[PDB]
């Protein structure tokens, strides 16, 4: 994966070049390594050293540097879609003056060693390209047991108050948030709350789940409540529906007029997770796997091995056999006055997670993983 640092001053800034600095503003405190190799290169290629004056975070270096209290800050360009949170304008703002790019190797996806191995899907609230950056309200863990046929369906609200892994610095802040930061975060922010290891994961968004609902030829669901989506456009009777591409999308994103609200909108998603799998495993979808890669490969992102595919896709044309799904939801309540971590400026509705809820959740994945009643 690739991001860079760069030094920054406002965009009407006389400074034109770093060896004009004596100092920068930078979260030396939470993002060190890299603002020290940022540092290094600068002394490598341009022989200046700079002071550094340290900010609680990016966040806040900006602010800072809007403020006029400091004449240039780093900027680490993975904070900037967090900083873009209560500035939406902050690339206008400034220009860059020194740049340096940076690589992170791929964390690995780690084979199972046993019958059971378990997925993080992460959905983006986003039309577009799958690179298109926005917050993940979709987070659903899937548990497989390949030996007992059992699949766990995990929902843990987007809106879950939870220590956020990586550029979150495990700093409580609504689950979605992690998204910002990238799948990693999202992952291992996970990983930390469950105390489970993820194998794989799928990265989709609103128009990936479009392009993959029309390849299957739409999805058929049994739908509990009557209900609409999309500002009325499509409606839902109680009874058994098939829902194209578009129907679909407006039947996973409804919430607000559901009898157990997001709850609700959690379990239509497992609904859809369901009637995908039953698509996905037929026996053409199965014979026609690679033309499904090669359809939807430019719009969903997964670390899931083409040898684990294959492996997954030919033992399962070989055996058949249906999965038993059983779905899961931790439970909690809203609070609209506990701090956002990336927006500690605004007051956000955040779900305070109930304690029982996580043993009970945690205690569900580990009997699936083991076969256990
Ligand atoms: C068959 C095979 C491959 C193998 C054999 C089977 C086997 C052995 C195992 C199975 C496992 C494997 C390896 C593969 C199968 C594929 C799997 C696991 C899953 C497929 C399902 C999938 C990839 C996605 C479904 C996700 C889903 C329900 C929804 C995504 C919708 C999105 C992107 C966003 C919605 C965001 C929301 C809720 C609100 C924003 O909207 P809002 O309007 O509120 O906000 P605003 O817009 O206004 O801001």
């Amino acid at each position: 994966s690739e991001y860079s640092l760069s030094v920054a001053v406002l965009a009407d800034s006389e400074i034109e070049n770093v060896t004009q600095l004596t100092s920068v503003t930078a979260p030396t405190g939470t993002d060190n390594e890299n603002i020290q190799k940022l540092l290094a290169d600068i002394k490598s290629s341009q022989n200046t050293d700079l002071t550094v004056n340290q900010s609680s975070s990016y966040l806040a270096a900006y602010k800072s540097l809007i403020a006029g209290e400091t004449k240039a800050i780093v900027l680490n360009s993975v904070f900037e879609n967090i900083i873009e949170l209560e500035y939406p304008d902050y690339a206008s703002k400034i220009k860059k003056i020194y740049t340096k790019g940076f690589t992170k190797k791929v964390e690995a996806p780690k084979t199972s060693k046993n019958q059971s191995f378990n997925i993080y899907v992460s959905g983006i609230d986003t039309y577009g390209p799958i690179s298109s950056v926005s917050r993940s309200d979709v987070n659903i863990l899937m548990t497989v047991n390949r030996d007992t046929k059992k699949i766990l369906l995990t929902t843990t609200p987007a809106d879950a108050y939870v220590p956020i892994a990586d550029g979150g610095n495990n700093q409580k802040d609504k689950l979605t948030h992690a998204g910002i930061y990238g799948v990693d975060s999202s992952i291992h922010t996970l990983e930390n709350l469950y105390g489970v290891d993820i194998n794989y994961y799928v990265r989709l968004n609103f128009t990936s789940f479009l392009k993959m609902i029309d390849l299957l030829g739409g999805v058929d669901v049994h739908n509990d409540q009557e209900f609409s989506a999309l500002h009325g456009k499509f409606h839902f009777p109680v009874g058994n529906v098939h829902l194209d591409s578009e129907q679909a999308l407006g039947f996973v994103r409804e919430r607000y007029s559901l009898a157990d609200g997001d709850r609700d909108r959690g379990r239509n998603q497992q609904k859809v997770i369901v009637a995908i799998l039953q698509k996905l495993t037929s026996t053409e979808a199965l014979k026609n796997y690679s033309t499904i890669i090669n359809s939807l490969q430019d719009s969903i992102q997964t670390n899931v091995p083409l040898e684990t595919m294959i492996n997954l896709v030919n033992a399962q044309l070989e055996s058949g056999g249906n999965y038993k799904v059983n779905s899961q939801d931790l439970k909690g309540t809203g609070r609209m006055d506990l701090p956002s971590y990336a927006m500690p400026d605004s007051n956000l509705y955040v779900m305070e997670i109930d304690d029982s809820s996580l043993a009970v959740v945690k205690a569900a994945i580990q009997d699936v993983m083991e076969g256990r009643k």
